[PDB]
DNA sequence: CCAGGGCTGATCGTGCAAAAGTCGTGCCAGCCGTCT
């Protein structure tokens, strides 16, 4: 029951309400899945739902599912008891048997190939899976949460990606929403950002915002958001490079040439 | 004076696979027994 709180940052009503209801699944045991755009803070929520579970005593692999080999995925996924160098005593250790008792975390879902979907499926739910070798499988007790940017119904529509394992994954979607709609956020997010970003370039204080900061940094749509405001304010502040006169100016891209 | 961290050394490992070798049986040449 204990709470790992590390930066919550949201006050935007949404925000709360978006802290609220992970809170409420936090407990659930079934599939998740986490849905967000170029720039939407979605790491941290992966590990607050697992980070507040009765299972938060268990190990939290989250695996890139996008970088596996074509070739080792049988071996990545299972795993084979066999392990290495003949009588070795040395087990192999595996993917979905390392994580028995604490939530999985599986990225880039909707950009996870056929071979990967296919061989998803049929371990969600029958909870066995058997290491190359031997005519023994164990159920394993995991979690599934899952976090993507992509569009899953155009992909189905496609028929890049299984229309079967998305219905089966995430009973519920978590939701969350583009910076450009907090909107109310940002003279906090963007202190926070700005305050270590100055032990970072190794700077003592902030000079202050000029009000014509908050007039661009307010006006604008924002386009691959959040990690876009730490951007946005991190070089902007480095740029300026000192602590006597307060900030005055933020530069949206470093692409146009001047 | 007692507990924590580092580091060295002590310990465990008789097989998998690639190429050379043998195997059995067939094909064909050359000698010899016998009838016409
Ligand atoms: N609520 C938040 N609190 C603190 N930092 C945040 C928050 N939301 C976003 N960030 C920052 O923005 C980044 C979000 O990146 P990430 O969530 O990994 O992107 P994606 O989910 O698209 O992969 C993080 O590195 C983090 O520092």
């Amino acid at each position: 029951m204990a709470e790992y709180k590390d930066n919550l940052l949201g006050e935007a009503n949404s925000f709360l309400e978006v802290l609220e209801q992970v809170s409420h699944l936090a407990p659930l045991d079934k599939p998740v899945l986490i849905i967000g755009e170029r720039g939407t803070g979605k790491e941290l929520i992966a590990s607050r739902l697992h980070y507040l579970s009765s299972r938060w005593q268990g190990p939290f692999i989250s695996l890139n599912c996008a970088a596996l080999n074509e070739n080792l995925l049988d071996s990545e996924l299972f795993g084979h008891e066999a392990g290495a160098f003949t009588g070795a005593q040395k087990r192999h250790p595996g993917r979905f048997e390392r994580a028995d008792g604490g939530t999985l975390f599986l990225d880039e879902l909707a950009t996870a190939p056929m071979m990967v979907q296919e061989k998803l499926l049929r371990v969600i739910e029958y909870g066995e899976l058997e290491r190359v070798g031997g005519s023994q499988p164990l159920q394993v007790n995991v979690r599934l949460v899952c976090a993507t940017n992509a569009d899953l119904p155009a992909m189905v529509n496609e028929g890049t990606f299984r229309a079967d394992l998305l219905d089966r994954l995430a009973f519920d979607v978590v939701q969350l929403p583009p910076l450009r709609e907090r909107e109310s956020d940002i003279m906090l997010m963007a202190e926070y950002f700005a305050i270590q970003m100055c032990r970072e370039i190794k700077l003592p204080l902030f000079p202050g915002f000029t009000e014509r900061a908050r007039e661009t940094l307010l006006n604008y749509r924002w386009p691959g958001n959040i990690r876009e405001l730490k951007n946005v304010v991190e070089r902007s502040v480095y740029r300026h490079g000192t602590s006597d006169y307060p900030l005055d100016d933020i530069i949206i891209d470093p692409f146009k040439r001047r």
